[PDB]
RNA sequence: GGCGCGCGCC
RNA sequence: GGCGCGCGCC
């Protein structure tokens, strides 16, 4: 999962853990320097799509 | 919404409403996969998926594209 | 939500 | 033990 996918890499770099805010549905995701909202029709999704955006500018 | 425009058009044709069951399902409990069969009048389809629900969406999805041909 | 069956990282 | 994720059933 993107979200798990998202942990492991903050562990991983030695970074403090990823940080959601709370499902709004939009939800920001906060990690390293890194900081990404994500929206979609459910909570669930919206966590989902931030955890793969912050993934993408990382790898970008 | 697939399994709704289904039903819809079923109705609307006076056909006995869409079947659905369950074909297969299989792999490791964590990452399993369905297959469901899709009935209704003359047509019939499979779909598969990550749920029940997801190879239910897909069963419908493949029917209706199958109805427009 | 409960029950159950699993997996990843630490 | 902790964090996370997936599926079924009710």
């Amino acid at each position: 999962m993107p979200v798990g996918s998202l942990q492991e890499l903050a562990v991983q770099k030695g970074w403090r853990l990823p940080e959601y805010t709370v499902a709004q549905f939009t939800i920001t995701c906060r990690v390293e320097t890194f900081v990404e909202t994500g929206s979609g029709t459910s909570k669930q999704v919206a966590k989902r799509v931030a955890a793969e955006k912050l993934l993408t500018k990382f790898k970008t």
